[PDB]
DNA sequence: CAAGGCACATGACAACGGTGTTCAGTGCCGCGTTGCCCGATACCCCCTACCCGTAGTTGACTGGCATCCGGGCGCCGGGTCGCC
């Protein structure tokens, strides 16, 4: 909450786990697991 | 010298002259009042050309922007953390 609010959208990506190869494709596998 | 007899004219008398009205009828000849006739005009159709909205496009590609000062000037008013 401050003035010029993209940089408070910035802060509110913060820190996020960026995800390898393994990684996405396995979310991937259980995101159509849970499509299914 | 007075009374009685004939001429011309005279108080009315209608009827023509000529011309102005009358109700009357029927037209005379200009406006209209209406049936056509067309002519244009709104209003259905078919065709395709083009405007506008939707949906894809797979090497990889992971945090931006330039702010802002030489007001100036004072006050209000609140916040804000030290203070003892």
């Amino acid at each position: 909450a401050t003035a010029d609010p993209v940089k408070d959208y910035l802060k509110q990506i913060g820190k996020v786990p960026l995800l390898n190869a393994e990684q996405e494709v396995e979310l991937a596998k259980r995101i159509e697991a849970g499509l299914f």
